[PDB]
C-alpha cells in the first residue's frame, strides 16, 4: 500500500470463489469498492483462476487486502506472516463445507469402497475444500487417490461441476456455498449430479494482509468489514455472502491440522 500522489492506493485480489474471473469480479468487486471508497483510496483488482496463485501473490507482497480460502491463507501465513482480519460470513454463518460431488447415477451405497478406480477430479494444492480436507478425508481411511481413482488434480470447480453434469469424469470435489451460487446462477442442473461426501464445518474465506501492515489502516479496515449490516454486505457480494466477523489465527486451526498431518 502507498499514498500515490497524497492519494492512498490498495492492491486488492480476490480468491475463485466464482466459476470465472469475470464473475468472481463482477459480483464481488462492489464490496472492495465500498472499502476503498471509506478509506479515500483509489485501487486494483485481480481474481486469479486458482486458489494457490492468490496465496502466492499475497506471499510475494503483490497484495494488500485480499480474500483467501481458509488453506490459502494458513499457507502464506506460516511463509510470510499474513494475518487474517476477518472471515467472510456465508449465510449469516462463518463456516462452510467440502463436497465430493458424483454423477446422479453412479452406485454409492458402499461408498468410497465401490468407487476404485472411477475417475475423480481434485482442485489444485491450494484449494481447502477441492484438495486439502478431501486428501486428509482419503488419507484418513487409508486411500491414496492417485493410485485408487483414475486421478486428476488442479481442476477448478466450474470444471469438476461441468465435467460431472456431461458424463466426462464421475466424482470431483466442490463447496458447498459454491455449488449454491451455481445453482441459484442456472450454471448446472443439479439433477444430473448429487452430494456423496461432505466435510465437518470448515471456517470460511479469509480477509487477509501481509505481514507488516499498517496498524492503523488494519483496524479500520476491520472495523468497516465487521460493522457491515446482512443487508448492506449482502448487497454488495454474491448471493449468500452477507458479511464479517473478526477473527484470528486460532480460528483456522482445523485447517493448519489438516495441512500439518499431510505434511
Amino acid at each position: 500500500a502507498e499514498v500515490v500522489n497524497g492519494k492512498l492506493h490498495l492492491r486488492f485480489a480476490i480468491a475463485p470463489m466464482r466459476p470465472t474471473p469475470s464473475q468472481t469480479i463482477k459480483e464481488f468487486e462492489p464490496i472492495f469498492k465500498y472499502l476503498a471508497d471509506q478509506l479515500g483510496a483509489t485501487y486494483e483488482i485481480v481474481s486469479p483462476e486458482s486458489w494457490a496463485a492468490i496465496s502466492v501473490a499475497m506471499t510475494n507482497g503483490h497484495v494488500d487486502v485480499g480474500w483467501l480460502g481458509p488453506w490459502g491463507y494458513v499457507l502464506s501465513n506460516k511463509k510470510a506472516g499474513t494475518e487474517v482480519l476477518a472471515t467472510v460470513k456465508y449465510r449469516g454463518e462463518p463456516f462452510y463445507k467440502a463436497l465430493i460431488v458424483g454423477r446422479a447415477d453412479l452406485p454409492i451405497k458402499k461408498w468410497p469402497e465401490d468407487a476404485k478406480g472411477l475417475k475423480l477430479s481434485l482442485s489444485d494444492q491450494g484449494n481447502t475444500s477441492g484438495w486439502l480436507i478431501p486428501m486428509a478425508y482419503f488419507k484418513s481411511i487409508g486411500i491414496d487417490p492417485a493410485s485408487y481413482f483414475e486421478y486428476r488434480e488442479g481442476a477448478t470447480f466450474g470444471q469438476n461441476e461441468s465435467q460431472i453434469q456431461h458424463g466426462l469424469i464421475d466424482l470431483g470435489s466442490d463447496m458447498d456455498r459454491g455449488r449454491n451460487g451455481m445453482i441459484e446462477a442456472g450454471q448446472i442442473d443439479p439433477s444430473k449430479s448429487k452430494i456423496v461426501w461432505e466435510s465437518s464445518k470448515l471456517p470460511n474465506a479469509a480477509i487477509s494482509v501481509p505481514k507488516d501492515f499498517d496498524p492503523a489502516l488494519k483496524a479500520r479496515i476491520t472495523e468497516i468489514l465487521t460493522s457491515l449490516s446482512e443487508e448492506k454486505a449482502q448487497s454488495l457480494m454474491g448471493s449468500g455472502y452477507n458479511g464479517f466477523v473478526k477473527a484470528k489465527h486460532s480460528d483456522y486451526k482445523v485447517i493448519e491440522d489438516a495441512g500439518r498431518i499431510l505434511g
